[PDB]
């Protein structure tokens, strides 16, 4: 068990991305000492017994990160906590699927759902519950390869039922979140239970009422969303299961997803004043 402290002198040319609820997110170049490398990084800077929680959390970030999980590099401590991670060139996935509504295909779409599921399968192994899984928290490394990030806390509409009412979070409750994430992607980035306000959700989730089958979706794919949305959380599928099935579908996707017959704003924005080799040193 150990931890890597970055001092600001290393962290160079630093510009803002966005002010999220958990805090602010910037970008910049990282020049570790002794190492001649320059590294494009993402820096998060957040905002009594919440702080002590901030240890055991990111200490779990030691170890062998999955190809599909965003891996922490280390921390800059100023008067605030800056978490530093390698920059994903294509920004966030939701934006990506939103911006790509027209061009996208089913080959791409299942390929991801496999990946996210495989990433979640890994965190499942390393005994850390995510709590906020949503399309908003999947980043795009390349048009074919994606990473899950964040895991560290008011989004009810991605939450499980027990998570709402009892405030208990297992890996099974992360599967619900996942289901909603898949729907998100099959809807080309739709907002779940739009117009239906947050108060009523638990109330009428009990009515067994759920998100409607996405247009481009087959029953074979839709069954799995509903599988995740079982109140009886034990009757939800294990992440390993999700990966296997999503692998089946990827070997004939037009049989499972029906579309017709690829750019990023964010990536385009990077092409100025500063993106290669992964750098897991
Ligand atoms: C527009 C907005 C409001 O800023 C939302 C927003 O986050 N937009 C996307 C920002 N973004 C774009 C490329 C990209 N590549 C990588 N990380 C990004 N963002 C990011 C998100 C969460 C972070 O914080 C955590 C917390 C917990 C765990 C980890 C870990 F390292 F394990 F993955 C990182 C950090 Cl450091 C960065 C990236």
């Amino acid at each position: 068990a150990l931890l890597r402290i970055l001092k600001e002198t290393e962290l160079r040319k630093v510009k803002v991305l966005g002010s999220g609820a958990f805090g602010t997110v910037y970008k910049g170049i990282w020049i570790p000492d002794g190492e001649n490398v320059k590294i494009p990084v993402a820096i998060k800077v957040l905002r009594p017994k919440a702080n002590k929680e901030i240890l055991d959390e990111a200490y779990v970030m030691a170890g062998v990160g999955s190809p599909y999980v965003s891996r922490l590099l280390g921390i800059c401590l100023t008067s605030t906590v800056q978490l530093v991670t390698q920059l994903m060139p294509y920004g966030c996935l939701l934006d990506h699927v939103r911006e790509n509504r027209g061009r996208l295909g089913s080959q791409d779409l299942l390929n991801w759902c496999m990946q996210i599921a495989k990433g979640m399968s890994y965190l499942e192994d390393v005994r850390l519950v995510h709590r906020d899984l949503a399309a908003r928290n999947v980043l795009v490394k390349s048009p074919n390869h994606v990473k899950i990030t964040d895991f560290g806390l008011v989004p009810i509409k991605w939450m499980a039922l027990e998570s709402i009412l009892r405030r208990r979070f297992t890996h099974q409750s992360d599967v619900w979140s996942y289901g909603v994430t898949v729907w998100e992607l099959m809807t080309f980035g739709a907002k779940p239970y739009d117009g239906i306000p947050a108060r009523e959700i638990p109330d009428l989730l009990e009515k067994g009422e759920r998100l409607p089958q996405p247009p481009i979706c087959t029953i074979d794919v839709y069954m799995i969303m509903v599988k995740c949305w079982m109140i009886d959380s034990e009757c939800r599928p294990r992440f390993r299961e999700l990966v296997s099935e999503f692998s089946r579908m990827a070997r004939d996707p037009q049989r499972f997803v029906v579309i017709q017959n690829l750019d990023s704003t964010f990536y385009r924005s990077l092409l100025e004043d500063d993106d290669l080799v992964d750098a897991e040193e």
